[PDB]
């Protein structure tokens, strides 16, 4: 898919309740990255149970589960070259005490389960989670008049 | 409903173009008011011309509702005090030669047919756009921490 | 005192809970004006009945100085020409509500009682004021590297 | 004319010094108008008298014409419709203490003589400044992909 | 401690002179970090050679204590959990040339000598500053009502 | 040359078409760096070929010469202490996937094609660039009123 990888981002109840979610979606603007669907959401359980199926063996999962449905979440999907990897990097580290000022969780955050934002780590991942939060039709084919200054 | 009252605002396809929609949602965030509802959306023929009824005698309704129908939407509510003619205030004037720099036209446009955004122009307006866009399972309560510092 | 004319601003508790300080010092900043006085406190209901002695018959009296009470403040003073009545400029209407954007009120807030910011109506007022929150050995005279670009 | 209109604007020595250049550059690009020119040069006091011509006889003149020859300013050609009023406005008025927040001046500036920024007062004053400063080999044409944006 | 923990910054001369005291705050409000105590003083020699005890052998020492001296700082206490180690972070390194993009010192300066801020270098430093530039009631219990939304 | 040393940057066409000159402007502003030329213009092909002669065997070698001569850039120097080597920091790497958010590219492009900005690679580099994108009297002296809180 090349230019046209995606990923999912979810902004996490602490971004909307700190009003940060106009920051992160500027800063997936600003780097280029073509918005391909949004909606603000109340996840149920169900959705999140699957969503964390890898992480069900893990102590916090239930913790993860219960908060992430505790609030609204911001969903999207991003489009561009590597979304999936250059999204990580912008976002920073898992645990924000270990990303570097200039992330999102570098300049926002200070632990590991207040880290304000999900994202897909791998091209596979993002398959499972868009098609998990967003039908076909929600997500957008539009002509992006930006990508002749992004791309050869 | 005071504190509760609604409106429905719309970045147009100038806004997601430009890149500007994190930038549109971080001032009515850091204005105090609370996100309801959103989502990315092409708008069809058959909503615009609903949603613009009341333009229907004027020349320019045909070109309106073409061009929003012309690439993707953000659709919103948000909610709080005042939120209608605030909402306008902060958007700024039709014609963004008459808009004054601080408001988004004045500060991001030039023309009246590229001005960025629509904002209902008043309480019965938004009621009937929030209707019409927006089920309300799409409409989020969520309890706000910060309400205590905007609302006495 | 032209150019060195004074005036006290004081961040209210809303101001300090929802993260606005450095946004607020940054405009003063940006704007030239020249900073001589700044602390963290908690006012006591003693200075504060003081503070506004003269809105002693109104009926958002009481609250008012309760809620000035209720957390800590941060007590400023600006120097430069004009700056009394420009820092109302800068910072906006009582009322939000009647606060264009661009200023401080007209950005941030929606309701008289949650409106962020404390200024000086008059020179007289902030006399009285920079004395009742202020020792003079904590308003420094420093070299202001910047004063001849600002200043003919 | 009409989106073809041009207009002169020029940094003066107080905005290069106090670093405003990419703050006020930024403005004018956030805006939606098209630099077409641009150049940092030391004025000679020759163009400063004939640039502030019609300002002879005022006192404050042989003070602005060494002032303006004093350092470097950045000098600025900007096209788009009605761009000689628009940058007046998002200038803001001569006197810094009359220009409202969110305006150049009202945000950064305190007095008239350290007002920051040149603006064309008309579009004869823009044709005069503009061949004054600028030959038409350092005026570019380039096809501007955000016009379609902007513009009907 | 674990998030009462507490660190110690000093705006140095430089950041007032240049105007980003204000940035330099907002950087750490965002963060989620709690202010807790903050003054702008000019400080004695006497404490500054305190302050700096353990430089004392070092060749820039006697310049260091003179050039602190020379003007305002801006003194401050923030909270959180480690918010020792995350400010020193957020500073940057050192040398300015060793900071890296989106760090205070990486942003804003070039030169070990004007290199903007003071941030303790341990739980023990932060607890000796403390003690050496504030009195202990000028730290302030606040209730942080963004608390929910950092921490667990 | 120590605090003199001057490097050459150029905005791009992505970067102009983008609207991003300001923003570029603005973050060697910040840094502390010296603007000592700059204009807006479109290169030839014969002086790009020069420019670019150690690429002259790559096979993006055409493409950049001919990319680089499509539409106007913005050709600047600036000066001060290890400018060189800190603005290709500030810049990040070649390639945007390796380049760190907080940097130009990092914040705002995706691919190698198009990376908003070139900077020199070293003092010679430098050397080079300059005179040949600039005459002498298009390089600028001025008395740079924040040396003395960016040096000691
Ligand atoms: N030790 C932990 N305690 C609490 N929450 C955790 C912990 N580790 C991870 N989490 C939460 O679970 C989310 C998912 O974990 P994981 O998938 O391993 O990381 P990531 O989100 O970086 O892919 C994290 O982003 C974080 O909010
Ligand atoms: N003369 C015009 N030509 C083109 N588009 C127009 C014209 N007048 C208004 N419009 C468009 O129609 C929209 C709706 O018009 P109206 O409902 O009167 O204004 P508003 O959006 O400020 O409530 C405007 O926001 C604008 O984009
Ligand atoms: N009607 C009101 N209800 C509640 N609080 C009010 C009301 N009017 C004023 N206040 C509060 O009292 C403060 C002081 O009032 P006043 O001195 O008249 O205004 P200002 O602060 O603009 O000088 C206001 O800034 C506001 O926070
Ligand atoms: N009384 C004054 N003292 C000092 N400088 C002044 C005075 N009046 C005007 N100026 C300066 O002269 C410039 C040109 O004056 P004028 O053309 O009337 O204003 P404008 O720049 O708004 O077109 C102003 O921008 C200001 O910098
Ligand atoms: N070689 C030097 N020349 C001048 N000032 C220096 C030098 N090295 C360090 N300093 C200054 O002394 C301060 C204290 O040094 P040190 O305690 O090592 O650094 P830090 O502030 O990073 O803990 C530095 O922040 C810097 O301003
Ligand atoms: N593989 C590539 N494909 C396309 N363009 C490239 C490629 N490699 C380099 N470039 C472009 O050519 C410019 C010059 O390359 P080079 O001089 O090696 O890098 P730098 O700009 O980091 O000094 C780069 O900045 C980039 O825009
Ligand atoms: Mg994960
Ligand atoms: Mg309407
Ligand atoms: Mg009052
Ligand atoms: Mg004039
Ligand atoms: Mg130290
Ligand atoms: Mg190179």
């Amino acid at each position: 898919t090349g230019a046209h990888e995606r990923t999912f981002l979810a902004v996490k109840p602490d971004g909307v309740q700190r009003r940060l979610v106009g920051e992160i979606v500027r800063r997936f603007e600003r780097k280029g990255f073509k918005l391909v669907a949004l909606k603000l959401v109340q996840a149920s359980e169900e959705l999140l149970r699957e969503h964390y199926a890898e992480l069900r063996e893990r102590p916090f999962y239930g913790r993860l589960v219960k908060y992430m449905a505790s609030g609204p979440v911001v969903a999207m999907v991003w489009q561009g070259l590597d979304v999936v990897r250059t999204s990580r990097a912008l976002i920073g580290a898992t645990n924000p005490a270990d990303a570097p000022p200039g992330t999102i969780r570098g300049d926002f955050c200070i632990e590991v389960g207040k880290n304000l934002i999900h994202g897909s780590d791998s091209v596979e991942s993002a398959r499972r989670e868009i098609a998990l939060w967003f039908r076909a039709d929600e997500l957008l084919c539009w002509e992006d008049s930006a990508g002749h200054w992004l791309y050869e």
